[PDB]
C-alpha cells in the first residue's frame, strides 16, 4: 500500500482592506481499537506528532507566498500499528468573523504519493464550510495503507474540527 504521502495547501491572502487569511492543514490519527472514536494525537502547525512520523517543511499564517505555502509529510509506514486510522483536512481560522472557503480566493490542495497524484481539489463541494477533510488513509487486513477521498465540510472553528474531523459521518 502506501508508505509516503504529503499533503500540499495553498490560498491567496487577504486584501489591505482585511485581516490575514489562516488556514491550516491539519489531521489526526485513530486507534486500531477505536477507528471512529477521540484523536490519539493532533498534528498542525503548532503541534508535531510525538511519534515523529509527521512533519511539515513549511506552514503559514497568511497565505502571503506563491504556490504551495503549507504542507505537511506522512511515513504511514512507520506509524505504530495500534494506529489505523489517519485524516486530515483544512481548517479555516474563524478569529476575524465567520470565514468559509468561498470568501478565501484560490484555495487548493494536493494529496500525492511521491509522483503518484491522489486528490487535487479546490473546495468547490465545500464553500460554505468553515473546514473540511479532505483525506481518509486506513490500515488493509494485511496492514497496508490505503487512500480514500473523503471531502466533507463543517462549520466549526480550528480546534472545534479536530475533536470531530474523525467522528462517523451520516449514512446517505
Ligand atoms: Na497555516
Ligand atoms: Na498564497
Ligand atoms: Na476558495
Amino acid at each position: 500500500g502506501l508508505k509516503r504521502v504529503d499533503v500540499r495547501l495553498k490560498w491567496d491572502p487577504s486584501p489591505w482592506d482585511r485581516p490575514p487569511h489562516h488556514l491550516d492543514i491539519i489531521a489526526t490519527t485513530y486507534a486500531a481499537d477505536a477507528p471512529h472514536g477521540r484523536p490519539v494525537y493532533v498534528v498542525q502547525f503548532d503541534k508535531r506528532s510525538p511519534d515523529g512520523t509527521i512533519n511539515m517543511s513549511r506552514h503559514s499564517r497568511t497565505g502571503q507566498g506563491f504556490g504551495f505555502v503549507e504542507e505537511m509529510t506522512f511515513e504511514l509506514d512507520r506509524l505504530s500499528p495500534s494506529i489505523a486510522r489517519v485524516i486530515v483536512g483544512v481548517a479555516i481560522h474563524q478569529d476575524n468573523g465567520h470565514k468559509t472557503f468561498d470568501d478565501v480566493s484560490n484555495t487548493g490542495v494536493v494529496v500525492a504519493e511521491g509522483y503518484r497524484e491522489l486528490l487535487t481539489d479546490g473546495f468547490e463541494r465545500v464553500a460554505g464550510a468553515t473546514a473540511a477533510t479532505v483525506a481518509e488513509f486506513t490500515r488493509n487486513a494485511s496492514g497496508a495503507w490505503e487512500f480514500r477521498e473523503a471531502v466533507r465540510g463543517f462549520d466549526s472553528d480550528p480546534v472545534l474540527f479536530a475533536t470531530e474531523m474523525g467522528s462517523a459521518p451520516r449514512p446517505g
